[PDB]
């Protein structure tokens, strides 16, 4: 098996046949706002199916073509992994207005956020099994010739057992544009400060340079959600990484690990560590 | 001979050997400023070789790896062709700062705002003959299998015998996202109101989506340069457009001329003309 792209078929709802499960709008109910997204609000609820908790994702009425696509095409997309350390796609609302997605609760919600709220509450251990859940997660994808393109820890999401896995799967997704952004880059793009210097260069997106990413998502989780590069441009994040600048050694990180970024971060994709290398690598040390 | 994509070399010095022109600063001067372009300043001057008159783009001081790619890369792209109707690219100054790309020099600049205000100036045959010249080179470019992405008047040239040449060669642009741009796109991307619904869609861009862009180009030269569906949001744009909406006739447009724009408005892709059939037609009209 292997991923298919759903614009391939240049009709949402092919992919959405294809690889999801048609939900009834009876076994869904909303009981909180849990967040905003592109489309539409984020609610958690629960699925009757016995009832699980869920994300439901909602497509906002008066939305245009291109988001209708595009909303589906996540599910399109989602629904063809199952892996524990990816998000599980329950299912779609797509016969009933508004249209749903409905993907597995996570109780702690984003990476980056939770590692915040709990700066330097966890062993370096537990910190290395989160990343060695995400490392499982992207072997998996790469494997299904997947590349995410937009690997970080605003995208990964954690549960009550702190299982992290790999979220945001977006059909549409384009490099971000601002030549600035000190405290906070775009909505829907790709933010520079986690890509490869070929992918913004060249627009060479690989599985190489999401493992580049992953390199910037360990710094991530070591700092416990230090935002890469500080308050430097793009601008200048850029014009340091081609001069081989890299981002140093986080507090109290073991030198096995920040190699490992090092490794993450060469600028010449081929010397790179594949996804299972990393897995192999984190698994010795865990 | 077919287009090679300058990013396939991950050197962007690479498609400047192979398809352009080194020349020495010695031979060019500046003489006037002709406006502000995405690199830096253009201007008009003179190219010793004799001497010809020229526009000379610059690359300002500072700039990123990314726009030094794209700056070549424009160059790279431009050098490939050899064509009546595609501005002609003399060539290039990358062996010393700031780097210039070097292009036929077009009196008239833009279509857009060149028509803009004439409206009565020229005859029916006159407005033909230029959408003629242009579907000549979009003709030569879709032989070579180079999709354009961008057709739109703004990025035609038209010299002082009113020849008019497809202008505009960007590296990877990417579609606008904004659902308003009621007077204006902000420039740099490609604009919604130009590109065929499957591109905007399903990022599906082919010399038949380029055929879409050049029935609007149709409309916008007999309308003199009027924009098209005027101070429409993208969002209802869009909306219209899939609703079947078609920009309606110009005033003193024959209907044979405003049926061809039409048949570029096909829905489907696969209905559209071929920019060959699109150039023996408007022959035909004059």
């Amino acid at each position: 098996k292997t991923y298919v792209d759903p614009h391939t078929y240049e009709d949402p709802n092919q992919a959405v046949l294809k690889f999801t499960t048609e939900i009834h709008p009876s076994c869904v109910t909303r009981q909180k706002v849990i967040g905003a997204g592109e489309f539409g609000e984020v609610y958690k609820g629960m699925l009757k199916t016995k009832e699980v908790p869920v994300a439901i994702k909602t497509l906002k009425a008066g939305y245009t073509e291109k988001q209708r696509v595009d909303f589906l095409g996540e599910a399109g997309i989602m629904g063809q992994f199952s892996h524990h350390n990816i998000i599980r796609l329950e299912g779609v609302i797509s016969k009933y207005k508004p249209m749903m997605i409905i993907t597995e609760y996570m109780e702690n919600g984003a990476l980056d956020k939770f590692l915040r709220e709990k700066d330097g509450e966890f062993s370096v251990l537990q910190l290395v099994g989160m990343l060695r859940g995400i490392a499982a997660g992207m072997k998996y994808l790469a494997n299904m010739n997947y590349v995410h393109r937009d690997l970080a820890a605003r995208n990964i999401l954690v549960n009550s057992n702190l299982v992290c896995k790999v979220s945001d799967f977006g059909l549409s997704r384009v490099l971000e544009d601002d030549p600035e952004a000190t405290y906070t880059t775009s909505g829907g793009k790709i933010p520079i400060r986690w890509t490869a210097p070929e992918a913004i260069s060249y627009r060479k997106f690989t599985s190489a340079s999401d493992v580049w990413s992953f390199g910037i998502v360990m710094w991530e989780v070591m700092t416990y959600g230090e935002r890469p590069y500080w308050e430097l441009s793009n601008h200048e994040v850029m014009k340091a990484i081609n001069d081989g600048f890299r981002l140093p050694t986080p507090m109290d990180c073991p030198s096995a690990i920040y190699q490992l970024m090092m490794q993450c971060w060469q600028q010449e994709r081929a010397r790179r560590p594949k996804f299972a290398d990393i897995v192999s690598i984190l698994d010795k040390l865990i």
